[PDB]
């Protein structure tokens, strides 16, 4: 331990050791609504456990889902009805039979499983979920006791009670938004809230019970994933909906006017007017960002890791006067920056956050992302426009990054290939290793696996080699999204070939 | 500049900007001895300038050479005769004509040399280099004046005078090494040195003049490379030869005994071992004068090159030391090297440096840590990537940005030759990772994998661009004969390599290395 002197006996064994936090891996993007089954939509029953087995058999160690919130009427998990609740339509009816909350003969006749129609699924399943929730509350055994534990839990009630009351009042009143509610409900006068509890007690207890059932079923999926070596990566939009408990029960955390209407709403310039209310970050700074801390605590309860959509909003955000009809007349505002993430980590511990950072982004975004150690994204479908500086080209990938073939907002690789621009196609053929065009999804999968990016994620549609009809979402259309389901005859038992082929790629590129 | 407040008007223009220090690039490994021409060996004349034009036409921005020192009798640039001098056999005779130091009709008749024979080259060129050097010293114009500037320059003379005297004494005395010299020469008694100057003055002045001529020609190549957008990457072995001015004129900087013989010599352990037999540095001693010897060595490397690789870089963190009596390497111990304090001293003395770490083989965690602490890139070599498993660091998916990727180096066979003798297990593995067409084009498959890497710098040997087989291998380690001789085929001019240039350029454009 001194210049010129002898080193100890075993110097040549002092070899470099790979950092375990740098381990290369792969995963599949599959939302549970796409699982097969008889009730109009996928669920957290037997298909979720079979998927986990299949995924593990491939050597993948990550399962990514879309947000698990209650979606809008079109099915969108990004315009959810609450930021912290689970989508009750994902509750398995068959799992309720095993709990004794339904009996086998109460299960409905199967319906055709081509695509999720959310109206059909709700009509079919909700009466029975309600019925099961009713039996749960009227019992007084182990299960009822676990409901009480759930309900009385401080880290459940800080979002659950607000969510239940909001939903009771929305049920009782015929109003567009809570801005049109009568004043003592609009502004949460204590006695009105007690009058809501009394007059809507049964709806409130059932809402809570249903959230318990979702939690139960999701936590068993998550425990089985952990046993099989699978991390689950969730998703959350940066902004929440105006008509929600999140805003209604925390008005001072948002930029509302004295009458509770948003002064400013979200979007991006030339433009796109998303119309979500905006956070009062200065205000949140006061109480050490407790709202956002809570949101992450719940994300952590649901997921091992979590992507945040429009992450750039944490450094700077586009703000449009709520009167406006289009986005072009806004200004950029300063975001909370790292101090937000300091507060989170102090409140909840070490977090694994993924930054959605697509499109044009400014230097503060990159700097913020890097300062908290969060990986960004590369999407191979975006790599062949422009020149060789395109950051989605594999030679421009980074280690701390998630590479996708595409996301739920893109066509499948097959579909994209079919409509691809001639200029972009010839470029793609130079860079990728392409055999037959039927196998084009595997060419792209292989490029993703061959990247230096630490994490490679592939949508289930591309593993199945499906075309445009299996596209999950097309942005800026309002109908025909969120509907894709795995073809009814394609069981996980019948996907050994695909599993073996993935495993071979993972092994070749050091992702096992 | 406050949370919730407005950003200025032009926020969306505050876009990320590529750091120029991160620019991806490519280059060719070609030693100047390999250039074509009539005088038995390549030189710093017309072919060096034509190569630079060709290289620039490919879009490459780096030229890597082997060390430019006076080689051993076998031609090895790694067992050189001096660490700081240039190989005078690289001097272009035709460039001397343009200086007026030779006249046109004094140029010799062409000879055939499909490969460098060093003895033939020396016999043909040296009389004329000597003659030019003589005319230089007998003149008294601009050129003579530039020689004086060169000679009197403090950063030349700290190595040049020692190098000239050493060589004069070696010339005059019939001795194996300087260890067998008579005592006052061995130990550099001042009066003996003055007696050497007076009795060997002509040899000393001509030695200095020849070093001036090499410097002149090398600096003209280096200026033309700079004008065409080409950086030149040199090479330096970590250790120097015992029989040299480097050791003789600096004994206190090496681990010698009282009679000036090495106590310990270089090598590496088993995996008997490898006994290189070079003398070792007295790092604690060098610490005392702030590593002035190494600072000077780098100052000279900087004068010759934009960037420099250092062979056996691991030696700076730990080195294998064998008792000089020994017949094999197995009976040594590992010793602690200077670490970053050496590089602190360098940077303080010479400024910002661009060093490449040769870091091949088994290396310890202190090596990686040292390399990373000074920001030096290491190496990946694609020919080593297909043994073992998917954690092999030479596989492209395990490459790093701050790294130099090669197809192979001068110590490896060409890609074609390597492919021919490749193990069946390794070949099938290679065919799964690489994109291979016909075996005649295997060098381009490997070139393309190199260019596709995230490594910032990709370097290809000229032999692989020409798609040549094992006969064009530059060096085979642990053979002593038939190395260093490769030359570009006499009929393959740079004018005839537009197809290859276009094909390289297309790969560089596809992978963002232009």
């Amino acid at each position: 331990i001194s210049v010129g002197e002898d080193f100890p006996s075993e110097y040549e064994q002092w070899l470099p050791v790979p950092d375990p936090e740098s381990r290369r891996r792969a995963g599949v993007l599959l939302h549970p609504t796409s699982f097969r089954g008889p009730h109009g939509i996928g669920d957290l029953g037997e298909e979720a456990f079979r998927f986990i087995d299949w995924l593990h058999s491939t050597g993948c160690s990550v399962w990514q889902v879309l947000p698990l919130v209650p979606p809008d009427e079109g099915g969108s998990p990004y315009a959810g009805q609450d930021a912290n609740c689970g989508n009750t339509l994902l509750i398995s009816l068959d799992e309720l039979v095993k709990d004794g909350l339904l009996i086998k003969d109460e299960l409905p006749q199967p319906i055709d499983a081509d695509s999720v129609n959310y109206q059909t699924a709700n009509k079919l399943k909700s009466p029975l979920i309600t019925k099961a929730a009713k039996r749960l509350i009227d019992g007084n055994g182990e299960l009822k006791s676990k409901l009480l534990d759930f309900r009385n839990d401080p880290s459940i009630s800080c979002w659950l009670e607000d969510a239940a009351y909001f939903a009771a009042i929305d049920n009782t009143l015929n109003a567009y938004s809570w801005f049109e509610w009568p004043e003592p409900l609009k502004n949460r006068h204590l006695s009105a809230l007690e009058a809501i509890y009394e007059s809507q007690k049964e709806f409130i207890d059932l809402f809570i019970a249903k959230q318990f059932l979702f939690q139960r079923q999701w936590q068993k999926v998550r425990e089985y994933a952990r046993r099989q070596g699978v991390d689950i990566m969730g998703d959350m939009p940066i902004y929440v909906g105006y008509h929600s408990a999140d805003v209604w029960a925390n008005k001072k955390h948002f930029l509302l006017n004295k009458k509770g209407f948003p002064l400013l709403v979200s979007g991006v310039p030339p433009g796109q007017l998303w119309g979500s209310p905006l956070y009062d970050w200065k205000a949140m700074e006061s109480d050490q960002y407790s709202w956002w801390v809570n949101r992450i605590r719940r994300a952590q309860d649901l997921y091992d890791e979590c992507r945040i959509d429009h992450f750039r909003g944490f450094a700077g955000f586009w703000a449009v006067p709520s009167e406006a009809k289009v986005a072009m007349v806004g200004r950029w505002k300063v975001g909370p920056g790292k101090s937000l993430f300091d507060a989170i980590s102090k409140g909840v511990g070490k977090i694994k956050i993924i930054a959605e950072d697509l499109g044009v982004i400014t230097k503060d975004v990159v700097e913020l992302r890097k300062s908290i150690g969060a990986p960004g994204m590369a999407v191979l479908q975006f790599a062949f426009g422009g020149g060789a500086d395109n950051p989605h080209l594999p030679h421009n990938h980074e280690v701390n990054q998630v590479v996708y073939s595409g996301t739920h907002d893109n066509d499948t690789i097959r579909g994209w290939w079919d409509t691809l621009d001639q200029e972009e196609k010839s470029k793609a053929m130079k860079y990728l290793s392409i055999a037959g065009e039927d196998d084009i999804s595997w060419s792209v999968i292989q490029a993703a696996f061959s990247s230096t990016a630490q994490t490679a994620i592939i949508p289930m549609q591309d593993i199945l080699g499906l075309g445009s009809s299996a596209r999950m979402n097309t942005p800026a259309t309002e109908v025909g999204n969120w509907g894709w389901r795995i073809p009814s005859s394609t069981s996980f038992d019948n996907l050994e070939t695909e599993s073996d082929r993935l495993r071979d790629l993972l092994s070749l590129y050091g992702r096992l």
